[PDB]
């Protein structure tokens, strides 16, 4: 059995977050979606929540374990007997960051070999920063979250 | 009669912005430089003395209107009658989040078309940002900045 | 302001993406000149009487769209034919660094000439005429990429 | 899931860079298939005859590689080789706007082939074949970069 | 006497940073390591602190000399009597950033010359800001700090 | 410290990026060479002979400067000219990637040589001797680029 973690913030998961971890699943036996507590990053949905709604947008893919983290990536990933970190590759900006983290993580967990995967087009633009901007200034953002997701972001801003 | 926006949080306005407008005014009838109140980004002006600011160092262009607005952009656009959205790129960091946003102002609004324009090699390592940082530390920004902004900077940091 | 703007290029062939580029620049601007470069330094896989036919075909239903060949500098032919906007297509995968090296360059042979930059849709956004001819040439399927009569034209082009 | 994946090149010549990614993807996948591509368009250093003995010795350790040359679109080959995963290495100084056009081109001709890209090693982040050609045809010493079978090869080719 | 002066926040400093002022005083007779106070930044390490660690890091070689700051880079550089402003470049991301400050730091004194040094491969991946995310999450970063930094920030983390 | 530094590339031709990088770098060391590379891939348009001969004359004002053409590895030719430091212009516009590439490669090579990058002019920050030959070719005007001997050697050049 190959056990893959796919660790973020989620805050909130979107249709791009559901694209990798999809194509995680097509390809891996068992995906952890991990999501980081993060307070540095002073998130909108607290842990809990970002969890309840990572664990209901991904109920119809059979092998992915939602599950919440305030430890070291590595040290979860170690823990969860993970040997692949996905992480998704939107464009460039990302890229430079992306090989930090990577040449980090194989520092402190050299068997945890880091996999990137590229979304579909349509979410090659977005993320939960942008989202949640445009929903601030009350804008549709209906096409880029889950139904659950876009509900509690509606909820949360009202 | 063609109707451009060229939308920011413009703080405070600089030579950059100010080239970018004139090529507008070159190219399009009526250009609404359109200042946002970007609570977010904790900016050092109110929209009341940006929006002051920009119509003080526009008014030597007659076809130019300085509005303020705390509205989603696209939503603001629409009502503006602006067809088209100008934004200046100075270099590849800025292009990426472009892409970003002018893809998002497409689901939003369809026909209002992003159009990118280029300032000045004079203007091109500068940034409303930058221009402050220098200015915190008492360096002469006389250079960057059209006069009647750099008194107010001046007298914003006395 | 009744504006002329120029949209230069090889187009060898055209795709949907200059084709998404072309009609943006028709809803913004009185008159767009379809501007085909005659002589590339590297030889085109169609003759510029294949390209500029192709592209007539291609941008018949826009009305305001002009398609002409030219074999001088683009700031040359830009001046000659009165345009005061150039437009260049920025694709996600486009090279930024030489858009603003020709932009810059573009700049001090005519400046009364404004480099306008237009976005194509996220599905022409990873794409080139460079890709697309590799591709076909090495029996892929590019019908998706480009407009019919262009598809025709390649299919006949790669039997050969 | 007993997976086949493929990992396209020309490895002319296979370095250390190439031999980190292929490992990386040996501990990740059941079966890689360590794909040589037969004509570039750029005439290769190295004969397909020869890229392919040496690629052989340098990953006769690894078990799940299957050294092969393949002429064809490398989507084509992928679907006819029952591949669903296609490895790319993604060094510090790549074309990352390359690698997403041949991602998106790569995923429209074989929707069912994923790509994944894996991460070499700090050692190997800032190299290339074309680098270490041109290095070592300039009389620059190389051998850090290659297995010592390729470093042997390379020695006698720059010879005559 | 050639001097140049090799400005940062260094909150803390690095192996990547003791890379940088090596290679800079194998090149320069006077090497002036400057620490900025940066408020902005909200550092962990206070100047004082900053400075003490620096200076410890860099008692081995000769030709350093550790200095902090809160003025105008420029003209602390003007002060020093420094010609050369050293900057360390690790990739494309710093690289766009580093432009507008040389530019800028070139319009204030003009004969102040911006030197980029590249890092050895072993650090080209680090940075303050990922040393001290890994830290705040118990992750081992002995390998990237010299021995009295890593202490310290073991301590001020405790 | 008595330091000498090494400038190389093609010069074909010499333009004014070149000449402000040089500039900076003479009141920072105390004896620049600017190298100028005699066989590139590329056949340049310039000979060597007119490459150095234009670079001596547009440099003949600073007096730590010294031309000379050089055949071998650019690290072999530094070794050889007990150079510790190697100067690299860096436009906004230029591969940054490559030059990271280049600067390792050389650090590999030859240890004790010090890649050091300077930052030209805003001018000449988006131009290339590639894209002013282009130009030129075309019938642009690029007299704004180059040193005076260097446009009338061009003109020249270009009207055979
Ligand atoms: C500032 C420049 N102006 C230029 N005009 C032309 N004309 C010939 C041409 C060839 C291929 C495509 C296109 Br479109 C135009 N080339 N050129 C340059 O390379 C730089
Ligand atoms: C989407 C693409 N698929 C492609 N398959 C091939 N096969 C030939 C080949 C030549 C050199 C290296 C490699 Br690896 C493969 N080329 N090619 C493209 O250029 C774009
Ligand atoms: C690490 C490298 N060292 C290299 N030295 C040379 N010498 C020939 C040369 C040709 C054109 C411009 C220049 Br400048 C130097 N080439 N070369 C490389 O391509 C990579």
């Amino acid at each position: 059995q190959k056990r893959a973690i796919y660790p973020g913030t989620f805050d909130p998961i979107t249709n791009g977050h559901i694209d990798i971890v999809t194509r995680a699943t097509q390809m891996f036996d068992h995906v952890i979606l991990a999501i980081a507590a993060s307070p540095s990053k002073k998130p909108m949905f607290t842990l809990e929540e970002r969890v309840a709604l990572a664990q209901q947008a991904t109920a119809h893919l059979g092998n992915v374990e939602v599950v919440g983290f305030s430890d070291l990536m590595a040290n979860f990933a170690r823990n969860q007997h993970a040997t692949v970190l996905i992480r998704g590759l939107r464009a460039v900006a990302d890229f430079e960051y992306e090989m930090q983290l990577a040449h980090m993580n194989r520092h402190l967990m050299p068997e945890l070999e880091s996999v990137f995967l590229m979304p579909s087009k349509e979410w090659s633009f977005i993320s939960s920063s942008l989202v949640k901007e445009v929903a601030r200034h009350q804008g549709d953002v209906t096409h880029f979250l889950p139904e659950n997701v876009h509900q509690a972001l509606m909820a949360k801003l009202a």
